[PDB]
């Protein structure tokens, strides 16, 4: 039975890891042959989820074509967010909830995107459509992904489907969603053991907006001040990436998970487009983005219009 | 609140019927939708529309002057879509083709399934939503399945297409084989058709790698009747190739009974058809044995051959 790899994006975050694992489990329980893999380091928020439900980290890979002919993408589609040799394998399926860009197939495929809060909310539907029982631990991972991408049901991308799925999965997982969730989020906001290199890359995503190359990284915190004090070190690693990747903008979004506001740190030739996008004034490369917690909904589209 | 729902340019039966069917589904769910079309309906689709007593959807050229949001069925690629697609928001796509030349600013509902046509997906969507399919909508969806499967002979026809067709034929009240042959043959009537109509009635544009292509298909019960108009076909095709800067125009002349196609290839990359199908072009043509499906049996091998 032909082997496939399932993976999320570069710089893996909780949905990318947990949805890879969940979808491979769904494929395997249906008699197929799938391995969840990951494309980079597991962050602390995902580590808490993996440790709590006693699941191993997916195997790390840099390429797929040496292993398989066919892959499934979860939690992304854009080539530059994907495995470095994506053009050498066939994308059989994509399960996702982001905008579509920089993605092309030679052939028809199963492409399933729904504008909900995360991939795990779609996978929950798919288990039910396929009459496959969700194990306790898988449900905990899928619940973990929903909490992560909704910031405990606070993000404006959180839909009623996400809430309903979290309720089902918390019950299957045997945990109280708010208690577990707070602890998971706090574990990823523990920025004490983290270098600035880790801070700008743990949850970083590349995009092309119009003709401009951008990178938007996100970090969660309970105190924006404790990130802000590392600004000079942050601008040093950021401007190094800006040069290396020829970016027009690197935007770091430092998210206060208590207040649901973010401090932006914008470096690059197009930094002023951030002022236009958010109606905000950059002072010493930063500005408070009030209520802004979601990259796909509150950053990407307004930045696209601004840079156009 | 008002949205338009349409298929691709040069409408074929799935593109007309699934726009109508999905609009029906949305309206029954209390939303505000109208099915539209982007060009002329062919004879096959007209048969379907006549048989189930449905009018042709309204013809539009643009959308941003009426609505802000649209739903695409049966396609995604910008160049197959409405001329001002970049002016509107694509809310949803329901499709069964390769994805290319398609980008959104925002998350959306994108549902592609590698089945025989869009109507097979929409059949599943009526059930998911618990909405009855009216008799005539069912006949239009059956039409779409028969059209794209060539009466269940195409290798793109899946078990899901077969099962949907059996449910829809029973709701519509027709014998699928009897009605299907007649619908197919109505589209295979090439007599009163000009060559301009032959190369455009079911023509789709693609970019394959860097190469600009157009691949058009016509159904026939005698390949030799359309082959007798080769000189005339070569003049209208040559004109399109120059006007649109095509590297390749490929006319696929499909024998709907024998499941074979005659290729007619014009343009700088005409020799890639030889490589793609392991055939030899004789006077710009070659018989493509068993080749019936553009999305599954033409576009991918051509893409490889042209890379």
């Amino acid at each position: 039975m032909e082997k496939i790899l399932i993976f999320g994006h570069q710089n893996p975050d909780t949905d990318t890891i947990c949805s890879a694992i969940a979808y491979a489990d769904l494929k395997n329980k249906l008699g197929f042959n799938a391995e969840p893999v990951r494309l980079g380091q597991v962050n602390g928020e995902t580590q808490y989820a993996l440790d709590y439900f006693k699941q191993e980290s997916p195997r790390l890979v840099e390429t797929a074509a040496n292993e398989v002919n066919g892959v499934i993408l979860v939690d992304h589609n854009e080539r530059q967010q994907s495995i470095k040799d994506i053009e050498e394998v066939q994308v059989l399926e994509v399960i996702d909830h982001h905008r579509i860009a920089n993605f092309e197939t030679a052939e028809p495929l199963y492409y399933r995107a729904e504008p909900v809060g995360c991939t795990a909310t779609i996978l929950n539907k798919m288990y039910k459509e396929n009459n496959v029982k969700i194990e306790k631990e898988i449900a905990g991972l899928m619940l973990s992904a929903i909490i992560s991408d909704s910031l405990l049901f606070k993000s404006p991308t959180c839909t009623d489907q996400d809430v309903a799925a979290a309720k089902e999965l918390a019950e299957i997982a045997g945990v109280d969603a708010e208690e577990y969730g707070l602890n998971m989020l706090k574990a990823g906001a523990d920025l004490s053991k983290k270098t600035v290199e880790e801070l700008i890359s743990l949850d970083a995503k590349e995009f092309t907006l119009g003709s401009k190359k951008v990178e938007i990284a996100q970090v969660n915190t309970v105190d924006i001040e404790d990130v802000k004090k590392r600004q000079a070190e942050l601008e040093a690693v950021i401007s190094k990436v800006v040069a290396e990747k020829n970016l027009d903008l690197f935007l770091l979004v430092i998210t206060d998970i208590l207040e649901n506001d973010s401090l932006a740190l914008a470096i690059g030739n197009e930094a002023a487009k951030v002022e236009k996008a958010f109606n905000v004034t950059l002072e010493n490369n930063t500005a408070l983005l009030k209520g802004v917690v979601s990259r796909k909904k509150q950053v990407v589209p307004v930045l696209t219009d601004a840079m156009a």
